[PDB]
């Protein structure tokens, strides 16, 4: 009598949808701009989509994390000092406690893009943010953009893809719960970066992020309705680049 | 500067607290009465605590599942027909699509307790319920009670421990998210019965249910407040036995 239904939409599907929204904002800001060399700062798994897409607009793309060419920060710094890299385009996706503005100041790109980590107002997050301190040395000397991503009329503390994924899936599970005949809806979420970088478990990371977004205990088949709900909350997400 | 904090309270800790609440409701209703034989219908893990606690007031306790002596339904019926079992106390925790009223009618206990699965009103859940059809053959010939469990001024579709556990942890994660400096809060939940009874994976089941209830990404040490919030939502849960 009681049914168990997994959504066809996976967690990775939500993250990809969010990543696509963020890139489209970047692409629009870059419209009619061409590059030879692109450097992207941030963890790779959230920045990979942007890197793969920008490679069509570039001869060489560097994605730099603190752990297409993949480097940790220190290889990149030596490469920069040796004069082996000198990007026209810099995309900073590190956010809170990310790349230091003092390191950014050494570069001279044609276009500089930084992601605003702030979401809904939070006094501590607001205080910890230095997005516009990272933009200061490029203003008037480069095309500068600030990547912003918000949920329309919703609460998200940051604009991080992980944060948005979580709040999206959790809210969706609550809407699904209120449907007729539904007993509960489990949002299937995990701290993925902990699985990958602390436990170095590539296999468990792949299995966990590929899990159905929501598992539903229900008297009725609400799969299509659950999917629509999930789509509605994803479409709530709005991303754009503010030009400075 | 961004920290990741796990709650000390695990999912098992939350589920035990709720199960504990349900038993005390039962214990209050029985006022220290002792039985020769207790039969409890329902799944193991939500009903084991009640079985363990009632063993102090009973010579023999049977835990019957459709899957202290543990028996599945078919061993119990053959035992019942052979006349080896005839309980003074029957506790039915099966809920929706559970034990049939036609099977209950064969018994003659002194005390009969059935769990009302209904939570907040749901037309389909309400109609699928037959709790009072299970009490009917015992009304007047035994002490009859209906176990009810609600979240005060909150929405839960059923009174099931699993349902309450999910809604408790998810709501707590949302309140934690609203705290200063918190980026997000992950509710660590999984369909546990699917891991254990479908997949026969006791190892993965114990690991998943022992997960910290909530994983927090935060700028501040918010552990104590997170525990308190989690504790507060548990205290919202009210359980009692309605005597008919």
């Amino acid at each position: 009598m009681v049914k168990t239904i997994d959504t066809k939409t996976r967690v990775v599907d939500v993250t990809n949808e969010i990543a696509k929204k963020k890139y489209q904002a970047i692409r629009d800001f870059l419209e009619g701009e061409e590059f030879k060399e692109v450097v992207i700062f941030g963890v790779y798994l959230w920045g990979n989509y942007t890197a793969q897409m920008l490679s069509k607009y570039a001869d060489k793309v560097y994605l730099v994390d603190i752990h297409i060419k993949f480097l940790n920060l220190n290889e990149f710094k030596l490469k920069f000092i040796r004069g082996e890299v000198n990007p026209d385009l810099i995309v900073d996706l590190t956010g809170l406690g990310g790349i230091e503005p003092e390191f950014l100041a050494k570069f001279n790109p044609k276009v500089f893009i930084v992601e605003d980590p702030k979401g809904v107002f939070d006094v501590d997050i607001y205080e910890a943010d230095n997005t516009y301190k990272r933009t200061a040395p490029f203003i008037e000397k480069a095309k500068v953009g600030v990547l912003k991503t918000y949920r329309k009329a919703r609460v998200s503390k940051t604009s991080g893809t992980m944060t948005l994924t979580i709040d999206t899936i959790v809210d969706a599970s609550r809407e699904i719960t209120s449907l007729d005949g539904v007993l509960y809806a489990i949002p299937n979420l995990r701290y993925y970066e902990g699985i990958l970088f602390h436990e170095n478990d590539i296999h468990k990371f792949l299995s966990e992020i590929s899990q159905p977004a929501i598992t539903i205990s229900t008297l009725n088949d609400v799969l299509d309705e659950a999917e629509e709900i999930l789509s509605n909350n994803i479409n709530l997400i709005y991303s754009f680049v503010e030009e400075l």
